[PDB]
């Protein structure tokens, strides 16, 4: 078995392997990289995303978050609370402003330790999720505005047609600004890459071990755990690497800088917060071997997930014994 201690694996591919995406990846899986949860893909020196950034000021924002935590340093929770539109070039003065401003450090984990230390006491304010793209539509390799879509993913593995797109998201971060411990919507892959500007640290948990950590939240947000069988959905809860490790949770770190590609595996737990002003793009994929995973994601009905049009194709087809439970949650 490859890779049995579920390290995150560094990829170096040539031009010639950057020019097959679903070959590459299925080569990735080959070598284990999967049983980690997240892989790093360094990109060909022949290769860029798009001639300069010169121009991206322009950009809206039209509802930038303000990220609230609850709780104690190691375990808390952080709610979004909706700020007023403001450009690109507006959010990365605010960015570099003293109040926002990355604090003097050593080296990444100095900046790590503060993080954990000090992000509570601070509201950083994100630019997430943002429909859009900033790949040059002449780069063709790994260009995550021209991959195969899910929709077609499962048609051609199912045979069966039916509605809905997949086009990627923009996030603006800055110092402290948090995504909290989740899998993707309906445990999909997600690939991110990180555009431009300071690093994105990352935290992940093996897939084979995904069910240890849900149990931990389950423990230390017990009033969340009461109100939803599926809380992690909710995008919202933190538990540092000091509590983890306390805790026996199987973990992996790593930073991900400017230039770098992140691909997260099916049901790969992953969090993590970024060190100053930055751009990333991501999306969700799909290849053969998630449409098991996607049989058996879990699902919010709370009510508080609410998601994209897309996903209720992926329920109805799916999980159709969930889905009048699920599109109650979404309605
Ligand atoms: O970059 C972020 O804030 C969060 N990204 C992801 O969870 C991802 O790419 O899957
Ligand atoms: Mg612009
Ligand atoms: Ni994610
Ligand atoms: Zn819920």
């Amino acid at each position: 078995a490859q890779n049995p201690n579920c390290n995150i694996m560094i990829f170096h591919p040539t031009k010639e392997e950057f020019n097959d995406f679903d070959k590459y990846i299925a080569y990735m899986e080959s070598q284990g990289a999967h049983r980690a949860g997240l892989a790093k893909i360094i990109p060909p020196k022949e290769w860029k995303a798009r001639e300069t950034y010169d121009n991206i000021s322009e950009i809206l924002i039209a509802t930038p978050l303000q990220q609230v935590a609850s709780g104690r340093a190691g375990v808390f929770t952080q709610y979004h609370k909706k700020k007023k539109a403001m450009t690109v070039g507006e959010y990365r003065h605010l960015a570099n402003s003293k109040k926002y401003q990355t604090p003097p450090h050593q080296n990444f984990e100095d900046l790590e330790r503060k993080y954990w230390k000090n992000r509570i006491y601070n509201s950083p304010i994100y630019g997430a999720d943002i429909s859009g793209s900033l790949f040059d539509e002449n780069t063709k390799q790994w260009n995550l505005g021209h991959l195969g879509t899910i929709q077609d993913l499962l048609e051609k593995e199912c045979g069966v047609v039916i509605e809905g797109v997949n086009t990627p998201y923009l996030y603006f971060g800055m110092w402290k600004t948090t995504f909290a411990w989740h899998t993707e919507d309906m445990d999909l892959y997600s690939i991110n890459y990180l555009h431009l500007g300071e690093p994105k640290t990352w935290y992940v948990v093996p897939p084979e071990h995904g069910q240890r950590l849900e149990r931990l939240a389950r423990e230390l947000f017990p009033g969340s755990s009461r109100g939803c069988g599926a809380f992690l959905r909710h995008k919202v809860a933190l538990i540092s690497p000091t509590v983890l490790k306390e805790n026996g949770i199987p973990f992996n770190r790593i930073t991900q800088e400017a230039g770098e590609f992140m691909v997260t595996f099916p049901y790969g737990y992953h969090a993590g917060f970024n060190h100053g002003f930055n751009c990333a793009e991501a999306i969700n994929f799909a290849t053969p071997r998630w449409i098991d995973y996607g049989k058996m994601a879990s699902q919010c009905s709370c009510g508080e997930a609410r998601v994209t049009f897309s996903m209720d194709a992926f329920v109805r087809i799916l999980q159709p014994e969930r889905y009048d439970l699920w599109k109650r949650g979404q309605d």
